[PDB]
C-alpha cells in the first residue's frame, strides 16, 4: 500500500516540530517497516497530482491541508482512506469520498484541551486589551488612557458558549473560576449544567458579553455569524472562534470590527486555509488572530501521531475504527 | 465647596478624562458644589479651592510651595492609589486631608498573570506575528507551542494574588507548587515546596510576592540559571524582584523560553527599557489598575469620599494618607 502525506515544511533549527516533512509524525519508519511505500509531499498541488493514480491513503492536517476535491478524488482509483492528522475534515469532499467509497477519519479527542486553552486565552487577550498593552510596551510607549480605554476585567462578564460539546465544556470548566456568568447553546446539550445555564441562540447572541464558538461546520453553522447575527450581538462585545473559519462571515466580521459594533475578534481558524497572505482577518482592527496551530500544540502532536498510527494499524488489518473517528464510513 | 479636578484631555469612553471626569459634573452640581476640570498652569485657582482631585498617572502636584498658596484646601483626593505627587509633610501641617481610593485589582492581576502563562506557553506571540505578517510557517510556531495542561507551575508567594492565581490555574490540569515564607503547608490546590525546588522543578514560575529586602533581586543571574532550560517566568509582582539585566541575558542565551508581566524597574518604564525590546517578551505596560471597572471603582470611591466629606461622616482608615481635622 502506498501512503502519501502532506505536512508543513521542516525548518533548520526547529528540531521540536513532529508534524513536518522531516520527522513526519514518525510514519517513515512506522510505514517503511511494514512493507509500505511512504511519500511525503513537499508539493501540495502539482506534486500531489503525480500520486493520485496510485495513492492508497492520503494524510494531512487541517492546519495545512491536502484538499481532496471531487476533481482529485476521481483521479485516485486506488484511494481508500483519507486520514486527517488532527481534527477537521472540511478539506475533503465528503459527498464524492462517499460516492467512491473512500473512508474519512480524523483523530477525535487528540487536541480538545489545547483548543480550550487557546480560547480562554483569546477571551483574556481580547478583554484585557493585551494587544494594546504589548504594542505600547514594544513601541517605546506608556499611555494608560489609550490602553485603559478598552481594558476590562474578565471577571463578572457573561460568556456565551456556542456549542457545548467536548471543547465547549472544557472551556466552561476553565472559565468557571474566573467569576463570570456562563451561558451555552447546543442543539442537544440543552439542560442547565453545573457550570453554565442553557440559553437560546437568540438569547446567547444578544445577552453575551463575548461569545466563543465550539460548534462543528454543519449546514447550519455554515456562514451562521453573517451580517445579521453579528448585527444582533451586543454592541462592544467580543467574538472568539477557534472552531472553523467559515462559521463566521469573512467580510461581515470586518465590517463589524471597523464600525466598532464588535470590540474585538480572536481565534486561529480560517477560510480558506492556509490563509492567503492578504487575508483581511490578518490586518483587521483589534484582532488577535494567530495562524492555525491551536490544535497543533507540541503535545497535541504526540496525540495526533499516536492516532494516525493506530488508525493505519487497524486499517491494515481490517479492524473496525472507534466511532469517534469516522467521518465518512466505507466498506 | 469648590472642587477642582485635573484629568487628561479626551480623544474614548475612558472615564479618567476631561470628558467623562468620573461623573463628577452632575454629581457635584446636583448637591451644589462648584466643579472645575483642567494642565497645571491653574495655579490660577488654588487660592480658594476646597478640594483638589487627580489621578496618579497625571497628577496635580501639591508642592509645599503651592499648598502655602492654597489656604482653603481641605482635601486632596487621589483618583487611584499613590500620593507621591503631594507633599505629605506640608499637607499635614496646613491640615489638608490626603485620601486615596484603595481600588482593589487583586483579581485583575491574577487574570493578567494567567494570561501571560497562556501567551508564553502556547506560543501566541509568534502565532500572532505570523498572522499579521502574512506567513504560515507551522514548524516555526508549533516548534515551541505547548499545552498549559500537565505543566508544573511554581507560584512564588502565596498571598491573595497567588491564591487567586491558583484557583484560576486549577482547572487547567497542571501541577501547582508554591513557596511562601508562611503558608508552608500543602494547600488543597498547591503542594508547598522549598524555593530551591520551586526554581528548579517548575515549568514556568509566576511571582506573586511583595518587594522586601529578600525578594529584592531574588531572581538574579544565579536563580535564573538554576531554573530549567526553556522554562518561563512571569512577573506581575514587582519589577526589582527580577534582575533587569540578568533576565535579558537569560532570554538572549535561550536559557529562558519566555518572560511576561506588567511590572518594571523603574515605573513608568523608561522608553528605552531593555525589557521592551528583549526577545520573546510578552510584557505590557502596567495598566490593570486601569481597566474600565477599575475606573468605575475609582469613580464610585471618589464619589463616596466626597459624599462622606459632605455629610461630615467618618472614613475608612485605609483611605487616609494624611489625616486632618475632618478625617
Ligand atoms: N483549532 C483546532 O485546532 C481545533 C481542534 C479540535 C476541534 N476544533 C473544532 O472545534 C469544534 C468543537 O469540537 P468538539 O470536540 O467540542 O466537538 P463536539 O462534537 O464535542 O462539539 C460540537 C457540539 O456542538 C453542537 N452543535 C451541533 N450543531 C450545532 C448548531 N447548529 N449550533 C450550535 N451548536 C451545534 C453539538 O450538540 C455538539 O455536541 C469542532 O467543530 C472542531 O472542528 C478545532
Amino acid at each position: 500500500m502506498k501512503i502519501v502525506a502532506l505536512f508543513p515544511e521542516a525548518v533548520e533549527g526547529q528540531e521540536n516540530q513532529l508534524l513536518n516533512t522531516k520527522k513526519a509524525i514518525g510514519l517513515k519508519t512506522f510505514l517503511e517497516e511494514r512493507g509500505h511505500e511512504f511519500i511525503i509531499l513537499a508539493d501540495n498541488g502539482e506534486d500531489l497530482d503525480k500520486h493520485l493514480p496510485d495513492m492508497d491513503v492520503i494524510i494531512s492536517a487541517p492546519f495545512y491541508p491536502a484538499y481532496m476535491t471531487r476533481e482529485r478524488i476521481e483521479k485516485a482509483p486506488n484511494l481508500k482512506l483519507a486520514i486527517t492528522a488532527g481534527v477537521g475534515s472540511d478539506h475533503v469532499d465528503l459527498a464524492a469520498a462517499s460516492e467512491h467509497n473512500i473512508g474519512v477519519v480524523e483523530v477525535t479527542g487528540s487536541n480538545t484541551v489545547s483548543v480550550a486553552e487557546h480560547a480562554v486565552m483569546d477571551l483574556l487577550i481580547l478583554l484585557r486589551n493585551y494587544e494594546e498593552g504589548h504594542r505600547q510596551s514594544v513601541e517605546g510607549e506608556w499611555n494608560l488612557s489609550q490602553v485603559g480605554n478598552h481594558a476590562h476585567e474578565l471577571q463578572h462578564k457573561t460568556i456565551g458558549i456556542f456549542g457545548f460539546g467536548r471543547i465547549g465544556q472544557l472551556v466552561a470548566e476553565r472559565l468557571a473560576p474566573f467569576n463570570v456568568t456562563l451561558q451555552h447553546y447546543d442543539p442537544i446539550n440543552q439542560q442547565d449544567h453545573k457550570l453554565s445555564k442553557f440559553v437560546s441562540f437568540d438569547e446567547l447572541v444578544s445577552s453575551s458579553d463575548a461569545i466563543t464558538i465550539h460548534a462543528p461546520l454543519t449546514p447550519e453553522t455554515d456562514n451562521l455569524f453573517d451580517k445579521d447575527v453579528l448585527s444582533r450581538m451586543k454592541k462592544h462585545s467580543y467574538l472568539v472562534n477557534t472552531a472553523r473559519g467559515k462559521i463566521v462571515n469573512r467580510d461581515a466580521l470586518v465590517e463589524a470590527l471597523a464600525s466598532e459594533h464588535l470590540q474585538g475578534y480572536a481565534g486561529d481558524v480560517w477560510y480558506p486555509q492556509p490563509a492567503p497572505a492578504d487575508h483581511p482577518w490578518r490586518t483587521m482592527p483589534r484582532n488577535a488572530m494567530t495562524v492555525h496551530y491551536s490544535g497543533m500544540t507540541l503535545e497535541a502532536q504526540k496525540r495526533i501521531e499516536d492516532g494516525v498510527k493506530d488508525i493505519l494499524e487497524r486499517f491494515f488489518n481490517h479492524e473496525p475504527f472507534q466511532d469517534k473517528d469516522i467521518i465518512v464510513a466505507s466498506g
